[PDB]
């Protein structure tokens, strides 16, 4: 057996008690009706989990990956990368981290305690004398909302100590930004800010005489990770320009953390073992991007893919290559998904060709297009907007520690519902509070942000373009999936929400200074006659999935 998980029977615990149902107060039936297909999942469901995370992985390795193996060596063998000290990686700490077991936090870590310090001194030296001892971790279930399909168990997160963590971002913190892009150049997704994202999709696919393209859904690919290819991956960090120092650093913390160690729960009780990727430490983003992108290059081989260009983040992976007719590219992808799972990754449900770029979904977003001011027209990301919704219905009852209401703007702000209805429905609760002003955390590519709403025409410019405050003429298919999941969760349609804004609009303006230019240029849609809208960040470096992050 090469079992992802070994368990003991301890349960996986909460520490902090769990809400499943929608919290609902006078804010919520304004946005949304339907609060029985909005839950949250708990602990109570981790057994279930556990069920899907746990199985034997057999790896059978072939020329293809160990040709592909030597290139991405080849490549990172290029890359330099510096120790952080002791304060810089304390100041990449987010100052709400989970604190440590050692009698100290996360403020405490951000403000260079001596305490603090002290201690991850000791952590490092620890490191650098020890190669072998497994390295404690935490396991708790992730509380996520999301609307009944009915129900998604507890995803498990598993991370370690705060004074692990830290040592990590020091030994690890400048490889994991810089080596991805080095390794994999334009296929390295977290490069990319949502409109690049676009721009280098389209440009993939015009760049293909005949374009067909797909997406490929591992099954729970943290479970596939195996021992071989977490050490394979610390053989390609070892391919860097390194001090001696961070060479000792990386391999202790891949024998000791990386492969695999003890399970423990919230009330100090062994719950088994792990053998496969931790969701929780700072090369799991980094790691998986490799893995993955090692992987699926080396099945593109097997199957004989004709001028293949990939796009990779972490686990989720998109193709687009030139087709060989419909017969040949279903067979090939056949081929495909049978050298993955040869390599332990396994498909979650089959990979299909696709000769509408409009119709792939990666990083649960698909090209779309409107038209700007000028009536040109316009490609932009989208994504089917039920997700975000539930959690905004979740996030007007209840403070979370992440706003994804806030990230989703960002993120999704050229689009007709972050326009329409979210902007719309968090202004007028912002306005209504005065807490415009106040800045508020969101996560992006993993890593955390601390952003005041206020700021939010300048960030959307930045990332977006001026084009985003005038989009218009959205697809009937985008417009209908977005009516859609309106009628699905029971909120106000489309019409409703315009009104609305020219409210929320007159409102902010009624303000001046950042609060008038909110006004202006974020709800320039919902007035009859438009004003002009002229000119009023290492944001997309790299992910950090789970790699506690604070930017
Ligand atoms: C370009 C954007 C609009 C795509 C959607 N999107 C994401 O993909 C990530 C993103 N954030 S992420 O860094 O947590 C991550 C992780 C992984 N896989 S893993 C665990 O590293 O192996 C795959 C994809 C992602 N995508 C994100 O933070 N946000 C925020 C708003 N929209 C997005």
């Amino acid at each position: 057996h090469h079992m992802s998980y070994t368990w003991t029977g301890a349960l996986i615990t909460p520490c902090a008690a769990e809400e499943s149902k929608l919290p609902i107060n006078a804010l919520s039936n304004s946005l949304l009706r339907h609060h029985n297909m909005v839950y949250a999942t708990t602990s109570r469901s981790a057994g279930l989990r556990q069920k899907k995370v746990t199985f034997d992985r057999l790896q059978v390795l072939d020329d293809h990956y160990r040709d592909v193996l030597k290139e991405m060596k080849a490549k990172a063998s290029t890359v330099k990368a510096k120790l952080l000290s002791v304060e810089e990686a304390c100041k990449l700490t987010p100052p709400h981290s989970a604190k440590s077991k050692f009698g100290y936090g996360a403020k405490d870590v951000r403000n260079l305690s001596s305490k603090a310090v002290n201690h991850i001194h000791s952590v490092w030296k620890d490191l650098l004398e020890d190669t072998v001892t497994p390295i404690d971790t935490t396991i708790m279930a992730k509380n996520e909302v999301f609307c009944v399909q009915g129900r998604k168990p507890a995803r498990l997160i598993v991370f370690p100590d705060l004074g692990v963590r830290v040592c990590e971002k020091m030994a690890l913190y400048d490889v994991v930004s810089t080596l991805p892009q080095v390794v994999m150049g334009s296929s390295y997704g977290f490069q990319y800010s949502p409109g690049q994202r676009v721009e280098f999709l389209v440009n993939t696919w015009k760049s293909k005489k005949n374009p067909m393209g797909f997406s490929y859904d591992t099954r729970c690919f943290d479970s596939t990770v195996t021992e071989n290819d977490i050490r394979v991956e610390e053989s390609i960090y070892q391919c860097c320009d390194l001090a001696p120092e961070a060479r000792q650093a990386i391999k202790s913390l891949t024998e000791r953390l990386y492969i695999g160690g003890p399970l423990t729960n919230s009330k100090g009780q062994n719950c088994g073992y792990r053998r496969c990727r931790a969701s929780g430490v700072l090369t799991t983003s980094c790691g998986n991007t490799l893995t993955c992108y090692l992987k699926a290059s080396a099945a593109c081989r097997a199957a004989k893919l004709q001028d293949c260009t990939m796009l990779v983040n972490g686990d989720d992976l998109v193709v687009i290559c030139e087709s060989a007719g419909t017969q040949e590219d279903a067979a090939s992808l056949r081929v495909f998904t049978e050298a993955m799972t040869r390599y332990s990754a396994p498909p979650g449900d089959p990979p299909q060709p696709e000769y509408d770029l409009e119709l792939i979904t990666s990083c649960s977003s698909n090209v779309s297009v409107a038209h700007d001011a000028s009536g040109k027209r316009v490609y932009y990301l989208t994504r089917d907007p039920t997700t975000p919704l539930a959690r905004a219905a979740w996030e007007t009852a209840r403070h979370t520690p992440v706003n994804s209401w806030l990230g989703n703007i960002i993120m999704y702000a050229p689009t007709l519902w972050a326009r329409m209805i979210l902007m719309t429905h968090f202004f007028s609760i912002l306005l209504a509070q005065e807490q415009l002003e106040k800045a508020l955390d969101c996560q992006i590519y993993g890593a955390c942000y601390s952003i005041e709403p206020l700021d939010l025409p300048q960030i959307i410019e930045r990332l977006h373009g001026l084009s985003a405050f005038s989009l218009h003429s959205y697809s009937p298919g985008e417009i209908n999936r977005v009516a859609s999941c309106l009628r699905k969760l029971g909120v106000p349609p489309l019409r409703v929400w315009r009104h609305r804004a020219r409210s929320v609009r007159a409102r902010l303006l009624s303000q001046g200074g950042r609060a008038a230019t909110c006004g202006k240029y974020l709800f320039n849609w919902a007035v009859k006659t438009k004003l002009k809208l002229t000119p009023i960040s290492g944001w997309f470096v790299a992910g950090y999935s789970g790699g506690d992050i604070y930017h």
